[PDB]
């Protein structure tokens, strides 16, 4: 019941009983909370409640100290002090932003903006509060019960009346009943069991609601600039492959933490692995939020770093298949490749945290909590996609509010910028350089003359809220008959449902823009599907078109984004 003040750091016995996290508030700060909000329950060693039998007064503002006990106006003795007086709430050892964080429902962009412009203590309060609110909202959704099992990949579902149904995409992971984790896709519905189980009729599925542990470590440890490379030992012999990164590698060693903005195909992976060859004795932990991002780092390491000095950390509650070619779960290997949520408590010379636009302030804290490191390197691109904010429905989250790293990259700039895209035909590089990179991204490849745009609004149907554009898929089908080179194309759209329809009609493999991020394909077909904030989002548009190595077809709904594609237009 005794701790330090979320705002002041001041010792107190006061916690807010109304805040979902129950934060330590100092006497000056507890007042400014309770006097400005619906938050009136204060706690010290016991509740600030009226001690008179039967009395229901809990509001600290209506309470007095009578000796050692607390009483309302109705029950206080003649010799009593009000608990709230002279800007303070009585307790042992005797803010606008804290109040908005404590009380908001996290449905508004402005809530995320504040969780990222605030002081560092308040970022942790925000990130733990938000995460708590995110988890207790899962409980709101209906249970799914198996009506009839059709096949090994399809069934019919019965949905609890009175509660809403959760979106049926890969984003929403269910637990079966403990028959392992399942996903569903769109009365026939497509099921995918982590454990391949003979799905029983009357079995039920629920969204995993995991307890939110407290945060302790900052999002970013305090910045430290050094005059000399600190705690690392450079090679004199560095392979010519990594020659271009040597100055950035020296920056990494002359600061506590460094940021790298690397637009698509600028060599982020190459930078991350090349850091281990430049500091060849350094113990390096490679981390990202997703298994995919960690596995991409493993693929690069396999090529360039000694396999026997590499461990892939795999949580015993194994969900998706991942990287098999390293020793699994050897924490003390020089090179450790591990998702944020599986990190062990350990030390490192260098922590490399990849795909930083996908990280939350919660993840940033967890990393600083589990890893004691001489140097922290934050790699990604704030012009790419953030973690979905499931509670956010009003306003758009700008990249400067994605997390602490992205705020730094969008305000004071990144420490390091990889400026040459080696993946994408120049048509794409030039479009996205003007769009999100203030013309600082350069094309290494020539124009491919395999980059086409068609402005075709089509007709928008919806499976629930998920968009479908059959006519845009019809145009693609027409195009594929005349463009056989594209038979190998990956079909990409901002909507799972459009992808499910494109899958049946075209037979192309299929990706949402959000699942496409980090991957590349020779040929890409993009159907915008709809003009929504989702489909017109420049970060998502950026990721969509930078997947392509050789060609892209964009069937567009949005005049602005259509006109900005530096592509050959088609017609039909
Ligand atoms: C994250 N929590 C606080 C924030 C202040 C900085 C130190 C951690 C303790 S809380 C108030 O959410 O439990
Ligand atoms: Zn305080
Ligand atoms: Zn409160
Ligand atoms: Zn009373």
């Amino acid at each position: 019941a005794v701790g330090a003040c979320v705002l002041c750091n001041s010792q107190t016995s006061l916690r807010c009983g109304a805040c979902i996290r129950r934060p330590f508030l100092c006497c000056k700060c507890c007042y400014d909370h309770v006097i400005s909000t619906s938050h009136k329950l204060v706690l010290s060693v016991n509740p600030y409640v009226c001690n008179a039998p039967g009395c229901d007064v809990t509001d600290v503002t209506q309470l007095y100290l009578g000796g050692m006990s607390y009483y309302c106006k109705s029950h206080k003795p003649p010799i009593s002090f009000p608990l709230c007086a002279n800007g303070q709430v009585f307790g042992l050892y005797k803010v606008t932003d804290f109040n908005a964080i404590a009380t908001c429902d996290w449905t508004n962009a402005g809530d995320y903006i504040l969780a990222n412009t605030c002081t560092e203590r308040l970022k942790l309060f925000a990130a733990e509060t938000l995460k708590a609110t995110e988890e207790t909202f899962k409980l709101s959704y209906g249970i799914a019960t198996v009506r009839e099992v059709l096949s090994d990949r399809e069934l019919h579902l019965s949905w609890e009346v009175g509660k809403p149904r959760p979106p049926l995409n890969r984003n929403y992971v269910f637990t079966g009943y403990q028959i392992g984790e399942y996903t569903f896709e769109k009365d026939a519905v497509v099921y995918r069991g982590t454990t391949t189980y003979k799905l029983n009729v009357g079995d039920y599925f629920v969204l995993t609601s995991h307890t939110v542990m407290p945060l302790s470590a900052p999002t970013l440890v305090p910045q430290e600039h050094y005059v000399r490379i600190t705690g690392l030992y450079p090679t004199l012999n560095i392979s010519d492959e990594f020659s271009s990164n040597v100055a950035n590698y020296q920056k990494v060693g002359m600061q506590k933490y460094s940021t790298l903005q690397g637009p698509p195909g600028t060599g982020k992976s190459h930078f991350a692995i090349g850091l281990a060859l430049y500091y060849p004795s350094a113990r390096i932990v490679y981390t990202a939020c997703s298994h995919a991002a960690v596995d991409a780092l493993c693929e690069k390491a396999l090529k360039y770093l000694p396999i026997d000095k590499c461990s892939r950390i795999i949580p015993a509650r194994a969900r998706v298949e991942c990287f098999d070619k390293f020793k699994v779960n050897s924490t003390l290997e020089q090179y450790v490749f591990c998702t944020v949520n599986a990190l062990p408590e350990t030390t490192a010379d260098i922590v490399v945290f990849d795909e930083i636009s996908m990280a939350t302030n919660y993840d940033l804290s967890v990393v600083n909590a589990r890893l004691r490191a001489k140097h922290y390197v934050y790699i990604g691109d704030p012009a790419q996609l953030p973690a979905p904010r499931t509670l956010l429905t009003k306003g758009t989250l700008e990249p400067e509010y994605f997390n602490s790293v992205c705020r730094l990259m969008k305000t004071i700039g990144p420490d390091m910028f990889l400026g040459t895209c080696r993946r994408c035909p120049a048509e794409i590089v030039d479009t996205v350089s003007a769009l999100v990179y203030d013309n600082k991204l350069k094309a290494h490849k020539d124009k491919s003359a395999q980059c086409f745009k068609m402005f075709y609004k089509g007709v928008i149907t919806h499976d629930v809220s998920s968009a479908i554009n059959r006519p845009q898929i019809g145009v693609v089908r027409e195009f594929l008959t005349r463009n056989p080179a594209w038979r190998k194309a990956v079909f990409i759209s901002p909507y799972n449902s459009q992808n499910a329809v494109a899958s049946k009609i075209l037979g192309l493999p299929t990706q949402t823009v959000d699942s496409s991020q980090g991957s590349e394909y020779d040929y890409v077909i993009f159907t915008q599907t709809t003009e929504t904030a989702h489909s017109c989002n420049v970060n998502r548009f950026n990721v969509a078109i930078t997947r392509a190595k050789v060609g892209i077809l964009c069937i567009m709904s949005d005049r602005d984004l259509y006109d900005k594609l530096q592509f050959t237009s088609l017609e039909i």
